[PDB]
């Protein structure tokens, strides 16, 4: 994931590649993003763009992560051979540029742990850089451990020894190779010092610190994790089930992915288990899709449905009619349907329905539709008010239903909009029972989901949203 340079123009990302590359080297970047690849000495640039339901790229194909597409085009004209490393620390967790001593000492006290470690602009030494780690309050059982890190010629290095080429390398060297004090104390870097939580009180503080652009470098140091979370999607390839994808690349996680045991290959729907009250974040339906999808309500016992897209947007199909009509009575393969009653609000569309086995009577229950409608075809709404009342409303329904399965939550892909949702509903959760007084990380709550739905909250329009959708709901608490 070294291949995504995210402070660099066009100008700096040819001389890169026609200088310190070669043949089939290649890079990405935001200008949206740029895909700048190396052809016979010469650099072509490719648009990659994201709407906020998934990643496409001009004359390729549409992807869950930006990790994906580089990784499915170095096996599948324009070749993908070497990636170009990126050497800036402004995506690294670790990296606080501008920071002082004791300004790092407070935060590595109040929030640090063992082999809490973080790097930063030397405050002293002019142009140097400045490791402080905690190895272990006021006990002095724990301690902080400030490391110099000289920059000579374009390299670092920790007084002695190797000179590395970017702070990168540095770090994950001496996490693997750790530094032993002269009286035998490790200098372990377990893990990078949390900043991201916050109190759920301090967030008006912390949304005006990230309106300063602070939501940006946020969002893509949680970009540079996506390949962490590369975990396999075997089903989704399998031949019987490459139809049953509304995009064939966009798959769902074998370990999280929701098993048909209704009953060839009759077990496949692309959905996922999202546990922090669980959810089920599934794609808008097909055609070929629409019974399995039943079945998947009926299995696990799902008595809420959350529609975030409308039928069709901007002259295509986001999400197909999977529904009878109003008043009407239908069935889908061995399930039935019946449309008892609709009422529309000013943000969105409640339609009352019964689904059952057909056979079976007392298999009758009652599944609440909540159709999302006044989301824009591109961007994110201006004011979060809707959204949450949307989502209040879904939680009051859900706890009213005794034994509920998951909340079934869709959109186009499944994975963006459906994200969003899911993500704002987790945290307001947090806030409504456990009170004002508790931590929230949106970051850390955002890579967990991502780990259950590849690309869950695609942009950071998006990741702003879900701050102001949180900010809000305090606000008016
Ligand atoms: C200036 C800076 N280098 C960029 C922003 N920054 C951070 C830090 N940590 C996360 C984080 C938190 C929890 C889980 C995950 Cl996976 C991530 Cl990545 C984050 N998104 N941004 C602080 C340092």
């Amino acid at each position: 994931r070294r291949w995504f340079h995210p402070n660099i123009t066009g100008v700096e990302a040819e001389n890169l590649l026609l200088t310190r590359g070669v043949d089939g080297s290649f890079l990405a970047r935001p200008s949206d993003f740029t895909l700048s690849v190396r052809r016979n000495g010469a650099v072509t640039h490719i648009k990659i763009q994201n709407t906020g339901d998934y990643y496409d790229l001009y004359g390729g194909e549409k992807f869950a992560t930006l990790a994906k597409l580089v990784q499915y085009y170095m096996e599948h004209v324009i070749e993908l051979k070497y990636p170009l490393n990126c050497a800036d620390p402004t995506s690294e967790r670790w990296f606080h540029g501008h920071l002082s001593g004791k300004e790092a000492e407070k935060l590595l006290t109040e929030k640090g742990k063992h082999g809490s470690f973080l790097v930063r602009e030397s405050q002293s030494h002019p142009g140097d850089f400045v490791l402080s780690v905690r190895t272990g309050s006021n006990d002095g059982k724990s301690k902080v451990t400030h490391v110099m890190i000289r920059c000579q010629e374009l390299k670092y290095d920790v007084g002695g020894g190797e000179r590395f080429d970017s702070l990168t390398d540095l770090v994950e060297h001496y996490k693997k190779n750790p530094m032993v004090e002269t009286l035998g104390t490790v200098l372990q870097l377990k893990q990078p010092l949390n900043t991201t939580r916050i109190n759920a009180a301090e967030i008006e503080s912390r949304v005006r610190e990230l309106s300063k652009q602070g939501f940006w470098e946020e969002f893509e140091t949680l970009q540079q994790q996506e390949c962490k979370l590369l975990y396999s999607r075997k089903e989704g390839q399998r031949q019987e089930n490459k139809n049953k994808n509304r995009y064939k690349n966009i798959l769902p996680f074998d370990h999280t992915r929701v098993v048909l045991h209704d009953g060839p290959v009759s077990d496949y729907i692309n959905a996922n288990i999202i546990m922090p009250k669980s959810y089920i974040a599934t794609q808008g339906c097909l055609q070929n899709t629409v019974n399995d999808f039943w079945r998947m309500v009926f299995q696990e016992n799902s008595r809420v449905i959350v529609m975030t897209t409308k039928e069709v947007e901007r002259g295509k199909s986001k999400c197909v009619k999977y529904w009878p009509d109003e008043y009407a009575l239908k069935e889908y393969g061995v399930m039935r349907v019946r449309n008892v009653k609709e009422s529309a609000a000013h943000d969105y569309t409640l339609r009352e329905l019964k689904l059952s086995k057909v056979g079976q009577g007392n298999t009758e229950r009652t599944v609440w539709q909540y159709h999302f409608r006044t989301w824009p075809d591109h961007g994110v709404p201006s004011d979060p008010g809707g959204v949450l009342d949307f989502l209040e409303e879904v939680h009051h329904k859900q706890e009213s239903i005794m034994d509920a399965g998951p909340v079934v939550v869709h959109c186009s892909a499944g994975i963006g909009r459906t994200g969003t949702f899911i993500v704002i509903d987790i945290l307001i959760d947090i806030i409504r029972e456990k009170g004002v007084d508790c931590d929230i990380d949106v970051p850390k709550t955002i890579q967990m989901v991502r780990s259950q739905r590849s690309g869950m909250v695609q942009t950071e329009a998006q990741y702003r949203f879900i701050y102001m959708a949180v900010q809000h709901y305090i606000e008016t608490l």
